[PDB]
């Protein structure tokens, strides 16, 4: 539902960004 794929889509941007940074460190 539209509350579900909101929060989903904001977990998989989280994840993704927290993955880069230890990357880069």
């Amino acid at each position: 539902s539209s509350d579900p794929l909101v929060v989903a889509a904001s977990i998989i941007g989280i994840l993704h960004l927290i993955l880069w940074i230890l990357d880069r460190l």
